[PDB]
């Protein structure tokens, strides 16, 4: 459904941001995006405190979302896949 | 609902906690709040014995609370307004 | 319910299992028993291959355990705590 | 069920990928596959741009998949042994 667009959004958004503000390659702003809407978390943090005022917003509105489509993937996609 | 004043109560207190405590500029300490509470964890850890105690008991009593009110947004705001 | 029992059984057993093999402090021990178990992971990685193998398999027996009482402690005390 | 064997196929792709890719030992490479799905992240991220293109693929296909393992196992096989 929609939360794949929603999901790619979100990501590019973040991409977008990271590059920018914290001064980093798309590739790696679009990675920090990514393992912190799903909760990983395995980068050090922003340094600027823009990226963390930021980062604080992104995600409390993103990994909802984020976390909605890792749902219907996996309980939608994923499972009658398997089970074949 | 009170989850969003329940949620900021509690980062208030986060951050009050790590300035005093860890000796961080408020900005830091309500970074480390949000993202240990959203299990995010990119930060390094408390240094002192007193962050480390408090830190597990905020994670215990806080993340319920903060997972209550993404959990809230989500399915309750972000929903309804996506689908518009 | 047991969950409080079971839960600090866990990290009394992962304290003991990180200050016997990776050497640390009680108290850092126990830190990253909950901070492994709850998924946060600020800290560094176990640095011997035991402590790798044992976390692994802490995570995913600890986990379902720490998240059940985590679970029961919000929507069974906070939540009526809170509606007060 | 099944999800014991799909976790243990994705752990092992996991494995593989970060040997060969980010040049880890096996251990290691498990390590990171494991801490990544169940969202711990302590180590740092993966180095090289592959690795974290793979990553971000890995972490919205396997997360699902272990934990509906880490679910399973939970209420299904240590509630009731708990229980006993
Ligand atoms: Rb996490
Ligand atoms: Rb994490
Ligand atoms: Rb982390």
């Amino acid at each position: 459904q929609v939360l794949f667009v929603l999901t790619i959004l979100t990501l590019i958004s973040g991409t977008i941001f990271y590059s920018t503000v914290e001064g980093l390659r798309p590739i790696d702003a679009l990675y920090f995006s990514v393992v912190t809407l799903t909760t990983v978390g395995e980068t050090p943090p922003p340094q600027t405190d823009f990226g963390k005022i930021f980062t604080i917003l992104y995600i409390f509105i993103g990994i909802g979302l984020v976390f909605g489509f890792i749902h219907k993937l996996a309980v939608n996609v994923q499972l009658p896949s398997i089970l074949s």
